[PDB]
């Protein structure tokens, strides 16, 4: 079993970093999700019944909000929780049903703050012996050490020989990274409200600028998720120099690199960290 | 005459601030009605009849729903009319009783983004020179500058330094009153249903957090109408911090503030506005 | 009109040297500012409208980031633009008003090294005819030769022969200006982040003391700006010896200097310059 899960709880939407041996492939899908099980001869979103917690999840989801244009997005979550939770499970059983697959190698990304906070959240409803019941059929797993990180690190396997920052331009959410050397300066490192949902990049990127006047124009900024590309583009209109992109090797654009990246830099240190 | 009357049409019950000078006294009643005069040898509800409407209103039209337990309401008003017409009228013929005078100086509560069609609403079924028959005793009357505010505004007055938002929890009908300094972000602010009778209050503080994610967990959010200490009590479960519950002074419990607090802060500036 | 126009675009907040015949008068203002006009019913801020931006700017903003305490300053702006505009925008606005009068001699100052971009920053967006609407009403003006000079310049006039360096502590960005003579000396001079607001006096006095290891103890060293008796305080303890602030003549604490400074030393400069 084991089987490294790097798993982004996205509030656009979630992906896993498959490895899957000899590449890795992503286990993703909308995170638009919606309550009450007994709807009637559906299809499409799935029924997952959790933790006492009762949602459909997929695809649909959105005409399920049809006109509701708003509350198909839970974000801004500086922390997991709630129907993070099920975005999680839906995700275990989606890459349980790629895989075949039961106990997982959980590595869950949040903003960094929360850190903490999601560890307590997250094993407190997924860390050991858990089982969930999708669509009438049950399932059975385990997790043993949800090993946590900070959201958008996974993008410092682009990040040449990064010493400063990581820009996460996420649905709502934006993280700002700042590394140095290797690590997370707490100190200085947070994330920002809102995202690029409820407005313009220019917004986010001004907004950035803002809370983050002490970098340097010529620090080397990293930009991912979502719009990562436009993102760059605008900061380098903002007057930032070295902006780059965190281009996901294979076409697998912006928004999946995240937890892949986390996965591809970071693997080993992780196939001992969870071991 | 003049009488400030800060007026709320709520779509579970109505009420009404009455100043009465030395303390606001609240003139409330069951806004649950139903059509057609002609019953017999009847009492408890009375019959209103105005502008070519006719309809039974007080507390007994429970008993003339008994069974049709839904039609009882008319919620998720995004705006007023057509029963609200007649809450209002009766409730204007209440503190008429309760007051003797005509002339009313009416100051109407409504979902922020509606206040200027339930302007021309109740403008054209309203302002000036009117007349109500109810249970066949005629009364004329009139109102010379209805002033329209938004709902659940009131609570500003318990709102500690509020620079943030307001949640009113009513009965199928959810008001976020995103206010700045002391204004209201239109841009922003939005009412949301349904509200407490159609779902869980949990259901509402998860559709709240979806619909209002901008909002900082610090925010100082403050939860008024119905089960406004459950809700405060939810959305600290949810994860909201500085959330609190505008307790209405005295024994006046939750659902009665909007109304009674917009005059309560605000009041001289009626005073001024519709004079 | 003419007007000489000395105006600092500070990142705290801004000022003019309002020369006033007689006695130098300061327009000063706070240079927080945020965007989006339709807000409703509101006054404080004021609503600025300019090459297509759209910023609200005054007191009151900071009520508009409530909570959001750090997006408040956008500093270390090593170069104009763009919230910068606007500051300049309403400057010239708040100083029409205050003059009444149109046509500016403006003269604007930055961040040494910067001077060049920000010449081709505002000329761009500034010299030449130009018009603004704040809060609905319009403004038509011009400049006809927009002078750059280096922040914190005008402390010189309180430096008692410097052939060296004036400290510029503001917001967040610390200004060394290596004055030699009466010039600067661009070879040596140099802007250093971050400033007063980031971290504490002593750690910019330290910073400092890093980045001009090459200033001899004994050099007249002349701090202005923000913290300027508070720097030089500092500084001495640090261990330099001749280090002193430039007290702006008339109760005009510290931060007023800059441009104040500006206009009282080179004034007829300018008024040649300009002309
Ligand atoms: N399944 C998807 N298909 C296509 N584009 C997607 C998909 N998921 C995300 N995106 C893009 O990614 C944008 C938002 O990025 P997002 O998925 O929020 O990043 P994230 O880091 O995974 N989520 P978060 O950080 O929590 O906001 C969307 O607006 C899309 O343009
Ligand atoms: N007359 C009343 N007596 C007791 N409780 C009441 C009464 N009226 C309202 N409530 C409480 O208030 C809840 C609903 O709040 P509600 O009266 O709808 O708020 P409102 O803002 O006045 N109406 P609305 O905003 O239009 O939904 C009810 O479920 C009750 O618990
Ligand atoms: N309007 C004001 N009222 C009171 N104190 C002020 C005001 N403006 C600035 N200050 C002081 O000046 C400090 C910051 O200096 P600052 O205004 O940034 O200098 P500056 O050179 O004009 N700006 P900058 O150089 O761009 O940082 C503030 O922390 C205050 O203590």
């Amino acid at each position: 079993m084991t089987l490294t899960t790097v798993i982004d709880i996205g509030n656009f939407s979630t992906k896993y970093a498959y490895k899957d041996k000899k590449q890795i492939k992503v286990g993703s899908f909308p995170s638009i999700l919606h309550s009450y099980k007994p709807l009637e001869d559906y299809e499409g979103m799935e029924r997952v019944e959790y933790n006492g917690l009762d949602y459909y999840v997929g695809e649909t989801v959105k005409n399920f909000y049809f006109g509701r244009e708003e509350q198909m997005y839970f974000g801004n979550t500086r922390k997991g929780h709630m129907e993070g939770q099920i975005r999680l499970v839906y995700a275990l059983y989606t890459i349980f049903k790629e895989t075949g697959k039961k106990e997982f190698n959980l590595i869950l990304t949040c903003p960094y703050e929360s850190m903490v906070t999601d560890k307590k959240y997250f094993v407190q409803h997924f860390e050991g012996e858990r089982e969930v019941i999708v669509e009438g059929k049950s399932f059975k797993f385990t997790v043993h050490n949800i090993v946590m990180a900070a959201e958008g690190l996974g993008a410092l396997n682009f990040s040449d020989s990064l010493n400063c920052v990581i820009v996460d331009a996420g649905s709502k959410t934006l993280n700002v990274l700042y590394l140095i050397n290797g690590s997370i300066s707490k100190m200085d490192s947070h994330t920002i409200n809102g995202g690029t949902i409820d407005n313009s990049i220019m917004d986010l990127a001004k907004t950035f600028a803002k809370t983050c006047s002490n970098i340097d124009y010529d620090y080397p900024i990293v930009c991912t998720g979502g719009k990562a590309e436009e993102m760059k583009e605008c900061l380098e209109n903002v007057g930032y120099s070295t902006v780059s992109s965190a281009e996901l090797g294979e076409d697998k654009p912006s928004y999946y690199v995240n937890s892949v990246g986390l996965l591809l830099k970071y693997g080993r240190k992780f196939e001992e960290m969870f071991a």
